[PDB]
């Protein structure tokens, strides 16, 4: 049909990949997943199709709760009824439940317009006005998102009541169309020949092979003879290994790598031994290297796509037998792991390993404890499953067999856990299938809370069909926002090459279950390419003439039709809740940084103040690690919030959309530090001495009582960001890159550098916040001192969930982000929050820190 011509036209538009592209390939894995994971998706459609009302609520517009409401005081409120010019005001309390105030609106209606009315508050949702945001459920007014954050800024909530009728007439209307064990041999390969290799011709070249399971080797590594170098290397010889045929494990990947000898990194490549249909890989295979930045298991399983530039080895798998070998099924695998001696030992013993499975690296004494004990580790301590895993020997079959026995019958352990087991640590295919079982009660907000980390993950897949792919996709179907921010991830690495197949893959299946979404996220995409096109515009035109120049000539080619129709009237990709609607032309312009990043502001008439919104566009900067310290300071103000603790923090909008593309929130009614210190002349804020600057502005824009909750909103939020920044080793802290908003609140924005990318970042108590702290008072003791047990609660808060941060940043590893690529990194954060101590040895050190920031901080009192 015309329609299915066109759905696959603009899929390929808006994945960035034309779908004839994947036939092209003549690829039986890729043509499988995409008929398989085309039929999940599209039963998830129809599904949905079908929902109930609330449940299609549920989908589209889930629930934005407080972090403590998750699983009294007098509050006025606007309630208008859709497309009505005329809306009502009355006083509700926060304690109040949706409903009431529905109830109540519904009254007011048969009041006014003088008839008993039929309709029942059971029948209408509250819409956030001109937002894609409702209030529904039994939550008191005060756990929901927007109500707090009115209940803050002192703002009247404006809702609209919307007929059950009107939420139906949108479900429908965004409608899609109607044996091997016996092989006791030695592994081996034949190492034909190299081509298009490029190296200095006085060196010789090498390949270094090797066996891997995960990042553990399964055996010694093996190496070529040193062949002279030359564009096509000749080696026709076999590369024996220590390892039997029989005791590959199922995830068993070959690694290679080539280099140059008078070292000189040159390629490397990875492949599976065994296909997606578990067969044993024989025959010839050309293998399209990928250039080395010597062996990378963690790197990709698939072939380097640009096979005319690329360096390919050419090795053998010989047929080890002669009809085809497949990777025995479960069934096989449980009757050979049934079968095992249960280890009875003393108290004495049973005291170490209780000491050892709550202890990490281990002895190789107590690696066997541990495996000699495994019965008594899956029934008196299943959270030790990882430790159990990694003291198993993935190099001889009846160890995994025995394993595979246990893990079979292994209770799910927590999500904490789970995330743990996700690791490349734990490459096993039945390891992933227990860890994703584990993950399947994750909310819908914890899921969102971690979706970037579990996109990272996908790059560690070995194959396209899988556990984790199908897991995510089935949420996204489930869950429009989560739906929404799988797409961006996905989207903003196409121009990556060892991941835009696979990517490529998920976007055309996600779409499959969505075409509504699929044309709302192509008008995200317009938006995109028109800020590009004004963003190369803005970049050539500032090195030519004045801002006010650039800026005059900016407007006039916004104001163009095709630009003023595809800015306006989109979901923002920063949050989907959030509706561009009008693009206000005259307040746009362009920051006087590097890369002339777009300001672009909105405004909403159906919104009304709440529409008042801006996006700003960057392109030349990676901004994939501002948007994973944002979501890590955004956790942060989550674990804080669920002890009650709010240090009233700004964890805005960062996100990539392409190639060194992205999107960063506009916060409104803020400026930087350094903006507030020029200390302009004729200004409410002008002061005698710069360190009355700050205090000064803050006064000018809280007149009276207003001052000290502006002072107060000061402290928590230096408190959290001191934390923060501390914690994250965030550097490179000046008074350019740190804000703040009318409201008081201090936030960091531009986050360049993290985890102490390499010194230890100090405590950073900088003299001008103390200043504000105190009241702007020289001593002030109860002020400083009471923002100190803030930043002591804050890291305590922290230092109990360091092990999520840990499982986290961990899973990060595969974003291949510089400042992230390695243990070292890692252990930055086992330092910061001083993992390997006591609450009282970590309170005492996070103290001495802190005094010595003081001290560092009175080098300026002093002046
Ligand atoms: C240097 O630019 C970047 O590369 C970058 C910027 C931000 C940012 C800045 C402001 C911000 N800078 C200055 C201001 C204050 N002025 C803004 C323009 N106003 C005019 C148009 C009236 C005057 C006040 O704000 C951000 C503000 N909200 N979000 C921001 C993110 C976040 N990450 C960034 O890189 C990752």
């Amino acid at each position: 049909d015309r329609v299915k011509k066109l759905i696959n036209s603009q899929i390929s538009l808006l994945i960035g990949k034309g779908l004839h592209e994947f036939d092209s390939l003549r690829d039986p894995e890729v043509n499988d997943f995409r008929t398989k994971m085309r039929q999940f998706c599209e039963e998830a459609a129809a599904h949905r199709q079908q929902l109930g009302w609330v449940e299609w609520l549920q989908y589209s517009f889930p629930l934005q709760l407080e972090p403590s409401a998750r699983g009294n005081r007098a509050l006025l409120v606007n309630v208008k009824f859709e497309g009505s010019e005329e809306s009502f005001t009355f006083q509700v309390s926060t304690k109040d439940m949706p409903l009431a105030l529905m109830a109540c609106a519904l009254r007011k209606k048969a009041t006014v317009f003088r008839q008993p009315l039929v309709e029942q508050p059971e029948e209408y949702a509250l819409q956030v006005n001109g937002r894609h945001e409702y209030l529904y459920g039994n939550y008191p007014l005060c756990h929901f998102q927007y109500i707090c954050s009115c209940l803050h800024s002192g703002l009247t909530p404006h809702l609209t009541m919307v007929h059950s009728s009107s939420i139906l007439a949108m479900r429908d209307e965004q409608s899609n169309p109607a044996s091997l064990w016996s092989l006791e041999q030695p592994f081996s390969i034949e190492l034909i020949e190299g081509r298009k290799v490029n190296a200095d011709e006085r060196m010789k070249l090498v390949v270094q092979a090797g066996l891997f399971h995960g990042n553990e080797m399964l055996c010694k590594t093996v190496s070529s003879s040193e062949v002279n170098v030359c564009s096509e290397p000749v080696w026709k010889q076999r590369l024996e290994f220590d390892i039997s045929v029989c005791d590959l494990p199922r995830m068993a990947r070959l690694c290679f790598a080539l280099y140059a000898v008078v070292d000189c990194p040159i390629a490397w490549a990875n492949l599976m031994l065994f296909d997606y249909k578990d067969q044993l890989k024989t025959g010839e295979r050309c293998l399209y290297m990928w250039p080395s930045v010597l062996l990378n298991p963690a790197g990709t399983v698939r072939g380097n796509p640009n096979t005319e530039s690329a360096a390919a080895l050419v090795i053998y798998l010989p047929e080890v037998a002669p009809h085809p070998v497949y990777f025995p099924a479960l069934e096989k695998i449980l009757e050979l792991g049934r079968h095992g001696e249960r280890g009875r030992i003393t108290e004495e013993e049973q005291l170490q390993l209780r000491e050892i499975l709550e202890r990490g690296e281990l002895y190789e004494h107590e690696k066997d404890l541990v495996w000699k004990m495994r019965h008594e580790v899956q029934e008196h301590f299943p959270e030790a499953l990882a430790r159990l895993l990694l003291v198993t020997k993935w190099n001889k079959h009846e160890d995994v067999a025995q394993m595979l026995y246990l893990l079979c019958s292994w209770p799910e352990l927590p999500v904490l856990s789970a995330l743990e087991l996700l690791d490349f640590s734990f490459p096993d295919c039945y390891v992933g299938s227990f860890a994703i079982k584990s993950l399947r009660k994750l909310t819908d907000d914890e899921l969102f809370q971690y979706l970037l980390q579990l996109v990272q993950v996908l790059k560690y897949e070995s194959y396209l069909d899988c556990e984790l792919t199908k897991f995510l996709l089935g949420r996204a179907l489930a869950n429009r926002k989560i739906g929404h921010f799988l797409f961006w991830h996905l989207r903003s690495e196409m121009h990556v090459p060892s991941v835009a197949l696979r990517f490529g893959l998920i976007m055309e299946a996600y779409c499959r279950g969505s075409t509504h979404h699929m044309k709302v996220l192509m008008k995200q995409g317009e938006a995109l390419s028109k800020l590009k096109a004004l963003n190369d515009f803005v970049k050539v035109s500032s090195q030519k003439t004045t801002k006010p120049q650039t800026k005059e000539m900016m407007h006039m080619c916004m104001r163009q039709e095709t630009y003023m129709e595809a800015l306006s009237h989109l979901q923002s990709p920063l949050d989907p809740s959030t509706l561009l609607e009008e693009v206000c032309v005259e307040q746009c312009t362009f920051m006087d940084s590097k890369m002339k990043p777009l300001w672009i502001m909105y405004s909403s008439e159906e919104a009304g103040s709440a529409g008042n919104v801006g996006i700003i566009f960057k392109n030349g900067d990676d901004l994939r690690q501002d948007m994973l310290t944002l979501q890590m300071i955004q956790l942060m103000d989550v674990l804080w919030k669920q002890e009650g603790l709010d240090l009233r923090m700004t964890p805005y909008g960062c996100l990539p959309t392409g190639d060194r593309t992205g999107l960063i929130e506009v916060v409104l009614h803020s400026d930087t530090i350094a903006n507030i210190q020029l200390n302009k002349s004729n200004m409410a804020a002008t002061a005698a001495f710069n360190k009355d600057a700050l205090l000064n502005w803050l006064k000018s824009k809280n007149p009276g009582e207003a001052l000290d909750r502006a002072i107060e909103e000061f402290t928590l939020s230096c408190a959290g960001y001191c934390v923060a920044t501390y914690v994250l080793g965030i550097g490179d802290r000046h008074s350019d890159n740190i804000m703040i908003r009318e409201s008081g609140q201090l936030f960091h924005i531009d986050f360049g550098h993290f985890l102490g990318n390499r010194e230890r970042v100090p405590f950073i108590l900088t003299y001008d916040f103390v200043h504000v702290i105190q009241q702007g008072k020289t001593n002030n003791s109860e002020k400083f001192e009471r923002f100190r047990g803030y930043c002591e609660r804050a890291y305590t808060i922290l230092r109990r969930h360091g092990l999520l941060f840990l499982h986290l940043f961990a899973l990060m590893r595969a974003a291949g982000l510089p400042e992230l690529s390695c243990s070292k990194d890692i252990q930055y954060l086992k330092d910061s929050l001083a993992l390997g101590k006591t609450e009282e040895e970590a309170l005492k050190h996070f103290r001495v820190k802190f005094n010595e920031a003081l001290r560092e901080s009175w080098k300026t009192k002093v002046n």
